[PDB]
């Protein structure tokens, strides 16, 4: 039993809700919140900009030190950093950005990072400003993640389409 509330159950392990991931994180304080990161951990917009703004830029400050030490992530890769005031940890996961010409096949590799964590609050990877089809992202999530994932979908209209079209 966990404190996630109001989710629709899609499969044994995947759950979905129309919600603002920032507000969800602030309410639940999950062990892991997933950020829709880029390889530079530059949190400018979309989910990343929103999560960073909610930390009063502390996520960006921590991320800049991480990159100075380690260099950029790989597309499809991840790193674990602090969750600041939102969660215990933030798993920064880089899905392919179609608007940069990146290989959509890397979306499965990106979701594999979730399997290193028993329970996660997450957005749909590569959706939104990353340019991929959110219906496809949900399918890859369901077919790749085996741990317990709680998906927050910001857009109510898209949420309804994802639910109604879910196989
Ligand atoms: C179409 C969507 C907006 C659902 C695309 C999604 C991509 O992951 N973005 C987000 N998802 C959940 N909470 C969020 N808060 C701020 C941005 C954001
Ligand atoms: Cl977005």
């Amino acid at each position: 039993v966990n404190s996630f509330s109001g989710y629709l159950k899609l499969t044994d392990n995947v759950y979905i809700k129309n919600a603002d991931i920032v507000e969800e994180a602030k309410k639940v304080k999950p062990t892991v919140v997933v950020n829709a990161a880029n390889v530079y951990l530059k949190h400018g917009g979309g989910v990343a900009g929103a999560l960073n703004k909610a930390t009063n830029n502390a996520m960006q400050v921590e991320s800049d030190d991480y990159i100075a030490t380690n260099g950029p992530l790989k597309v499809g890769g991840s790193c674990v950093l602090s969750g600041h005031n939102l969660a215990k940890h933030c798993l920064h996961v880089v899905g392919p950005n179609v608007n940069k010409g990146e290989d959509i096949q890397l979306l499965k590799s990106a979701y594999e990072n979730f399997n290193q964590h028993e329970v996660l609050l997450a957005p749909l990877l590569s959706a939104g400003i990353f340019g991929a089809d959110p219906i496809h992202s949900l399918r890859v999530c369901v077919d790749t993640v085996r741990t317990n994932v709680y998906l927050a979908v910001f857009d109510k209209n898209l949420y309804d389409k994802l639910v109604s079209s879910f196989l």
